[PDB]
């Protein structure tokens, strides 16, 4: 018997040492675009030397120009409004903000901000429902109140910041639909390999939209939830495309690289370690899901799948 | 005809709401084995600091420090405290209290003193003694096996680093006091302000019932405003026929902030300071005069009431 199956690695962490404790600044709203902005329309890029790639080889763009996806960090409502006015140039059907934060988050004053805990892991543990409950209640309890929003710096601890009454208190659903964008919420742990029921959850959103529905995936930083989901949509969309293909222009348009790579972090973050070799055994692990369930229409989601299929260390 | 807040209560005009605590200040790092700011009536008087203006050619009266039996410190740790009353008990064979003059609500958690800041350490602004106290009895135990960040200020009187910590254990101060046998007063006062007439009033009752041969040791969170208002006022009433420029001098020149007339100089993000140490100025004169005028009677008239019959002019 196995007490956590490989994918669910963060299971065994124990949510009471990761609590939060401060209302964390997403964006300081001084650049037009969020950070790390970029559409499956794009130019590949040179990949970044810490992946160790070869930057000689040509992924093929087939599918791309189709695909119809974007990814970014957090954004300030301007900065979504800039994204929903980019995006509708690109297309005529509905334009969705697909929120991956499990973590707590809104807007303070129009500021972005989350509860942040250490590692971002304030809702560690939680079901979906129990972290939009939190989140709401936190939100509605800023209201009138005096809160120290900050930016993290040094040990990824508050840094300065600032201090204010809160007079408005919005979500980002009602951002979104300020900015014109539909909105999608599937609550994603940061820095791990979303669960069998964060996938469930989009796999079975995916089936219901239209054809030319162009999806705006985010999280915190832009980088590895964000990613992981664009490389799931790029592989459902097009199933003929190599995985390596897919993994190189994932990355190479300004996303995460998702496929095997010499891990080193710095010695404050070893804990990541891990988490990085289980997402790259995962990623696999999906691809072989769609190639194996896309020609009778996925009528077996992919946790039940998994579990008959575990992946291996 | 009608005046809004007389000289003395400048900071009744100030707006609460505008000051609200928002995170758990650390108080005192605990590396050192004592308090800083730490003096007492025994020590020896230092040159002045050149910032006062003051002649240090001249040598203050130092009639009734001996038997003054007072001390004064920033905040501490438990065992800094213990340090402390160590060091007292050597002088003394009376009672020792530990004298808390903050306003600021503040405790322990996990053996760290900590406390509920808000901007310019205003977090209980406007609230009675009463309100400020059931304010910090429910933020302490509220925080117990809660996770709770406490921070030192550094660049802009803003949280800078600091730690993160679930809490096993809460105590308020006046819990260490008696553990470190020491017994407790607390008066709430403002930081950076003069003390009110209810915090006087206060003080001035205690006073009148103490032992004589009890030890004072005041403190507050930095050890220099409030801590050497309340050293101040306590010389005066002890010593009333030694010279307000004696009371003055000595109290600075032991360690404590100097209470007279000086060239006041404020960055210009301190401000908001200047008329409040400018105020603090003309009510040392005013509490002096008081203390002159009362003492033949026994202080029969309590210091808020006189105040209000001989209110004090900027
Ligand atoms: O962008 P920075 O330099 O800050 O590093 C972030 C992580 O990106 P990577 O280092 O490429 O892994 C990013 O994704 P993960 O790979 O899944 O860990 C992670 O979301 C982001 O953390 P947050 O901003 O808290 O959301 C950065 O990681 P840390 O610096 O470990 O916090
Ligand atoms: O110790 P520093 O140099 O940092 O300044 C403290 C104040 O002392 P002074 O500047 O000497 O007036 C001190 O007393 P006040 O004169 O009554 O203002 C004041 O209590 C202390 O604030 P806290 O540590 O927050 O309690 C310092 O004042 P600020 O620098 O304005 O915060
Ligand atoms: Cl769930
Ligand atoms: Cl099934």
């Amino acid at each position: 018997t196995v007490t956590e199956p490989v994918g669910s690695y963060a299971r065994a962490e124990r949510p009471q040492d990761f609590e939060g404790f401060v209302w964390r600044l997403d964006n300081d709203g001084k650049e037009a675009l969020p950070r790390n902005f970029r559409t499956s329309a794009d130019a590949l890029r040179a990949p970044e030397k810490k992946f160790h790639l070869d930057a000689a080889y040509v992924p093929s763009r087939e599918g791309m120009d189709a695909l119809h996806i974007s990814g970014s960090s957090a954004f300030t409502p301007a900065q979504l409004k800039n994204v929903a006015a980019k995006l509708r140039e690109k297309t005529a059907g509905p334009i969705y903000d697909v929120d991956l934060r499990q973590e707590s988050h809104g807007y303070l004053d129009g500021i972005p901000v989350s509860w942040y805990g250490e590692r971002d892991w304030a809702n560690l543990g939680k079901s979906q429902h129990e972290a939009l409950a939190d989140e709401r209640h936190r939100l509605h309890a800023a209201l009138h109140k005096t809160v120290y929003i900050a930016p993290l710096g040094k040990h990824k601890l508050p840094e300065g910041g600032e201090v204010r009454r809160v007079q408005k208190v919005q979500t980002e659903q009602e951002v979104a639909e300020a900015a014109g964008m539909r909105y999608f919420r599937i609550a994603a742990t940061d820095h791990v390999w979303p669960t069998p029921e964060n996938i469930d959850r989009f796999l079975a959103f995916y089936r219901t939209l239209p054809q030319d529905a162009w999806l705006h995936f985010h999280a915190e930083a832009g980088v590895g939830r964000t990613t992981a989901f664009m490389v799931m949509t790029d592989m459902l969309k097009n199933p003929s495309v190599s995985l390596k293909d897919i993994l190189y222009r994932q990355h190479e348009i300004g996303g995460f690289y998702y496929g095997e790579f010499p891990i080193k972090t710095k010695d404050k973050d070893s804990w990541k370690t891990k988490y990085y070799r289980e997402k790259i055994v995962m990623i696999e692990q999906f691809y072989r899901y769609v190639q194996e369930n896309r020609a009778d229409g996925y009528q077996t989601p992919w946790s039940v799948w998994l579990k008959s299929h575990p992946a291996k260390a």
